[PDB]
């Protein structure tokens, strides 16, 4: 009952500490969650909501998605079958997907059962005292006790959850949740929201919609991907447009209904309706705070709800700590691993290391995909006097021959023009996430523009178009664009 | 007519240093080619070897061999179609590469049309003195004079060749040029060679082979890709042998006769036998200086024929360079294109500089593709007390859903253990041409293994291996494999 680490939440963070604590430093963790294995009724378990329900079996299903354009763009390369023959079984899909992602599960299981000092705990996370958590049956705070639990040190790690708008038929609707679970592919779907899970989820239910379907993405502002390099949120946005999905800008529903077909009835702000078989929302994810019961010791938590850390993702209440998705800053499965690790490194192994919040890469599978690392130039422009743009944009040659003309590589780098520091990266085509990875690498490296220059070009890939660009194709002074320096 | 420049071989290499010349230093350049467009007889051309007969129609025609592979897998992702339907029409995809080549041949053309001080002459370009180069009609030196061009500077960049081992029945067999123009797609095919455009080459016939087809690979040595990562050498053979292709090691032809329906009788060393459509030889490229007539200048050459360079791309005789394959160093364009810029920036620009032959990343378009980078352990554990690898191998779980549960993704880190410095970096797997650039950029900057696992991941990707290994597999210490 006595333990060195207590980790409410086995997800990307929380194991990644709990293991490196028990295999690194011999200390004795305990690490609970809600549940062993993916799904219904609270989708994330052990693994956490990257493995059951996030970035494992989306990008399986993106996977499967992308098979779309293969079977067509094979037709270029002289491939030739009876298009008329091509379905896509979803329920297939769903199946290899659950089995991939309850294998993982098991992963997990083996763990901790063949690791000394890490133990599993089933139940609710909640905190009693500053060197207590309690393990209960529901996360009511009334249910029953199935454990109390020693600390010497607390970790909050119990992740984020799609925010559902309250309007009326939210309980019409689904999140990314549901998305994964569903028993059949809609024919017509609203994902709402312009952030990379609706996006992702809109080229997934593209490609897997029965005959005379319709994707329909909404955003409530004007351009999707608030975030991202301006130039890949327009092309994206083309590329998402060539490929069927109507995508709905400044609109954003006000209200559901159920048809008596069981079909949903969309009422937009604007007074726009659309029927559809599944509304989506992916308008935000949210930190799980709540049933952590953080008034009981006082957890200072920030406007927003997420638990506040300085820079070891320390608390205001000594001996508790939190990492990832709580602390509602960058919500991605590596930068909570990092945390973890640092937390870790630095308590347990006497090494103090902060995790670095810049110069990360990250990934959107659009398709085609986003890769990028570091800043946008909208952001570098307003820090830095001189800020050069790079910019290679073209159809690569095997999208000609494959007939997706549309498919647009964009490769843009960003530069501190006062001494050709690289800021920021940003890719959109096919390899681009694959691309960016050891781009993070070069970043972290402090990596110039002429670093990139005189490298030598891998041929033919994409990726050497990062290494061809001597020229920036225009400027931010002062914050203003422009063509040419003065 | 007279020039500042005169450039010998419109490639790769020859249009980067001309058009710098001419474009960047003003320089009056002239540049020869035997060909304007792509193909028989002479397949390199305008654009160069890469442009005409390789690295650019090679992606596209193994890019067309994967869809054998997206096909076959989609279906455990859920996708379903009349595999009976199924057909690989190769003529299709020969039809397609053409255009995209002789687009590229056009678009060279007008370049040389709208670049003022950048002038393209047809022919066979020799030395008849240190300043006077003569194109001519043909390879023979005693064909007809088209040209004779007055060059303050002659830059030799006619590429390399494929090499034909002199065995009986040589005629009876093609190499990578005549490969790009099979009018039908060969049911047996032997690739001679366990280099990478063997390798490619057994890829792509591999995926458009008819009905009850067969592609075999031969290697005289015991594991093909000499000069890649062992554990990558190993996984692209068994990975290879799993997709149908018939790898024999230890092997090599002896003799090529017609069977009497036409067809290829192959006489392997070991007296073994095989009866097929297409023999490729791929066994090696060989500078291309027999036609340069070098002896009426003197320029130093090899035994094995290449262009003798200081680290300046310079020859023995003042005024006269060679860049690219032509010198025999590293046959990648990228090199070549980086050779010529050095070149002209010394010679014209008074900015000395060489190109760096090593951190070179290049890849192999095998079915799946290998992306490399810098040293490999045996090499690195030679000149470095101690050498770490760091290594992650396992089956992409998309691979277990695809079915192709063969296909190990294979990420090696090699470093100076002393110091923790990156010297090599070794892929295998889909991306892996497409991963290996950045990190190239990242052996430029002397990155150690814990600037790549100090990185934070972009999840998930295979790339990401890079940047989660913390602790060596194994090691080297004074050349010697300690687990
Ligand atoms: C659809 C989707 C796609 C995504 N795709 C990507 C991607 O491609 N790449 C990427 O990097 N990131 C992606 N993410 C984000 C990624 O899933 C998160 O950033 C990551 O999981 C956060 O890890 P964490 O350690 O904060 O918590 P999680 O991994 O969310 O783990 C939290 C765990 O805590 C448990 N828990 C919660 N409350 C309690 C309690 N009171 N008691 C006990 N247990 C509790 C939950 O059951 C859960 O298992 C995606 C997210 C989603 C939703
Ligand atoms: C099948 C194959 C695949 C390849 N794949 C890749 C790859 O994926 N990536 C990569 O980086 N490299 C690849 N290469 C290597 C690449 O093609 C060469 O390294 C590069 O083209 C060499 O450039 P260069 O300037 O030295 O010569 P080249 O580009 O070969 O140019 C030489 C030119 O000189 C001309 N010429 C020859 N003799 C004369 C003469 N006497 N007068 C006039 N003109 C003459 C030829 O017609 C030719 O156009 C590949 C090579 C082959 C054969
Ligand atoms: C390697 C580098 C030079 N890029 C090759 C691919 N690429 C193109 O496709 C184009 C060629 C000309 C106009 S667009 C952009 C440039
Ligand atoms: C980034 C790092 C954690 N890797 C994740 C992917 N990966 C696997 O999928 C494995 C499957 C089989 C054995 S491991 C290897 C490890
Ligand atoms: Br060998
Ligand atoms: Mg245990
Ligand atoms: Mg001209």
């Amino acid at each position: 009952k006595a333990f060195d680490l207590v980790v409410i939440g086995a997800g990307s963070g929380g194991l990644e500490a709990g293991w490196n604590a028990a295999t690194l430093y011999g200390k004795r963790v305990a690490v609970v969650d809600v549940q062993t294995s993916h799904g219904p009724p609270f989708y994330a378990a052990l693994g956490g909501t990257c493995v059951n329900v996030g970035c494992v079996p989306k990008k399986l299903m993106v996977t499967g998605a992308q098979y779309m354009d293969h079977l067509r763009e094979s037709a270029g390369f002289g491939w030739e079958f009876d298009g008329s023959s091509v379905k896509a079984n979803w329920k297939k899909l769903i199946a290899a997907k659950n089995e991939a992602v309850l294998d993982i599960n098991k992963s997990y299981e083996g763990m901790f059962n063949d690791t000394e000092g890490l133990d599993f705990f089933l139940g609710w996370g909640s905190l009693e005292s500053k060197n207590v958590v309690v393990v209960r049956e529901t996360a009511d705070p009334k249910s029953a006790v199935k454990e109390r639990l020693q600390a010497d040190h607390i970790l909050l790690a119990t992740g984020s959850w799609p925010q559902m708008p309250a309007i009326p038929g939210i309980e019409h609707c689904i999140s990314s949740n549901e998305a994964f679970y569903l028993p059949e592919p809609p024919r017509r779907v609203l994902t709402v929201g312009g952030g990379f899970i609706s996006v992702e989820f809109a080229g997934i239910f593209n490609a897997y919609k029965p005959p005379g379907g319709k994707v329909t993405l909404c955003y409530r502002n004007n351009l999707i991907l608030r975030g991202f390099d301006e130039t890949i949120r327009e092309e994206v946005t083309k590329q998402l447009t060539a490929n069927g999905i109507e995508i709905m800008t400044n609109e954003n529903p006000a209200k559901v209904s159920l048809n008596t077909d069981g079909s949903k009835h969309v009422t937009f702000e604007s007074g726009k309706t659309l029927d559809v078989d599944v509304v989506m929302m992916a308008i935000g994810r949210i930190p799980r705070t709540n049933d952590l019961q953080l008034g009981n010791v006082g957890v200072k938590l920030t406007p927003k709800g997420g638990v506040q850390v300085d820079e070891f993702s320390r608390t205001n209440v000594p001996n508790i700590y939190a990492i990832g998705d709580i602390t509602d800053r960058l919500m991605l499965t590596p930068v909570a691993i990092n945390e973890g690790a640092a937390l870790v490194d630095t308590v347990f192994g006497n090494k103090p290391r902060k995790t670095d919040h810049t110069r990360v890469a990250s990934a959107v599978f659009s398709i085609p995909p986003i890769g990028t690392c570091g800043l946008i130039e909208e952001v570098a422009a307003k820090e830095f006097e001189k800020v050069a743009v790079y910019m290679s944009s073209f159809t690569p040659l095997m999208h000609n021959i494959s007939g997706s003309k549309y498919k647009k590589f964009v490769a843009k780098i960003v530069t501190n023009h006062s001494d050709g520091t690289v800021l920021g990266v940003h890719l959109l085509g096919d390899g681009a996430p694959e691309i960016i990875q050891a781009v993070g690498v070069c970043l972290r490296l402090n990596a110039k523009i002429s670093d990139f220059y005189n490298t030598i070009g891998v041929h033919p890939t994409s990726a050497e178009e990062l290494c061809s660009m001597r020229t920036p194709s225009y400027y931010y002074v002062k914050g203003e664009k422009m063509e040419k320096l003065p």
